[PDB]
């Protein structure tokens, strides 16, 4: 299987015939999954002198897809995922650590990123999964050859929305505004409370995306990367078909892109909530 499409008047009942059973082959597919994309070289994230700038030693990118830095060393742990129609839609990336701050904001700069996706929070069940890689208050800092400066801070329900200006050092006329977006209410390893939540988020982000008189790549990431950028992904891709095509394919869109990075929406409840996401929107749809 590549691909398992269901046409969206099919939807409700073969979700229901999926979880009968105990998810019997909800669990199935699932499982299909699971060596995607793994015939793939990991050879440049396990050279010794890239060891550090991993958060975690498992979750690394593959030589075919991942993001290079300019100059001398050139490693990022970093994946880019291929759009439907072009190449480098998203940039998908594990939480910054102390050493790898002025990475991220190199890559951010280099590819010219307007749009990043925070998925985690900074500490969670009180371990660190991701450093606090922007500004803390509203002075300048330099990161690297870059300067970040914050200029708002939009405290929501259930995301936080900030604003930065990012110069280059050698050229300070020059400046990016970045917006990004930091969904507070997502746990590691498991899913949002409601559907209605993530979908609007992705759906705001996805908005303000079709505002950014095209940019570059939207960044994502969580903690490693993986799991809950996965889920974001994808969920972006799903509400995409649902606006166009008659038929949506969750299968297909996870597995497109365990074939760019390992682990893409990383639990077996979070294939599921993709699922009751496209159920809700569809249950929806049907009445209107
Ligand atoms: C270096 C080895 O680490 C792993 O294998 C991780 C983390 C395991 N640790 C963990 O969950 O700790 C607490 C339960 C106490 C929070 C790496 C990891 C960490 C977080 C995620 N979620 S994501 O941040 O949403 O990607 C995915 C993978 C793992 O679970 O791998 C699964 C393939
Ligand atoms: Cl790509
Ligand atoms: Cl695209
Ligand atoms: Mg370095
Ligand atoms: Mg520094």
């Amino acid at each position: 299987k590549t691909s398992c499409p269901i046409k969206i008047n099919q939807f409700e009942g073969h979700f229901m015939k999926l979880q009968a059973d105990s998810n019997y082959l909800l669990s199935k597919e699932y499982e299909e999954l699971k060596d995607v994309g793994r015939n793939q070289s990991c050879d440049i994230a396990l050279l010794p002198e890239n060891r550090g700038k991993n958060r975690y030693n498992n979750i690394l990118p593959y030589d075919a897809t991942r993001v290079k830095l300019s100059g001398g060393s050139d490693y990022i742990n970093a994946s880019y995922i291929p759009g439907n129609n072009f190449r480098r839609e998203y940039i998908v990336t594990q939480g910054p650590l102390p050493g790898t701050k002025d990475d991220f904001w190199k890559m951010v700069w280099e590819q010219n990123v307007h749009n990043i996706v925070m998925v985690t929070q900074c500490v969670e069940k009180g371990r660190v999964k991701c450093d606090h890689y922007w500004p803390a208050d509203q002075d300048s800092l330099y990161y690297g050859d870059l300067i970040l400066q914050m200029l708002s801070e939009s405290v929501l329900p259930e995301w936080t929305i900030r604003e930065f200006k990012i110069c280059g050092e050698e050229q300070l006329d020059a400046h990016r505004l970045i917006r990004h977006f930091h969904y507070t209410v997502w746990p590691d390893h498991g899913v949002p409370e409601t559907t209605q939540s993530l979908i609007q988020f992705v759906r705001t982000v996805r908005d303000y995306i079709n505002r950014s008189p095209g940019a570059g790549p939207t960044v994502v990431h969580c903690s490693a990367g993986v799991g809950r950028t996965g889920t974001f992904i994808a969920l972006d891709r799903i509400l995409q078909q649902l606006d166009s095509k008659d038929s949506v394919d969750i299968y297909g869109a996870v597995h497109d892109l365990r074939l760019h990075r390992v682990h893409m929406v990383q639990t077996e409840c979070q294939y599921v909530y993709l699922h009751q996401c496209v159920r809700d929107v569809l249950r929806a749809r049907k009445l209107r």
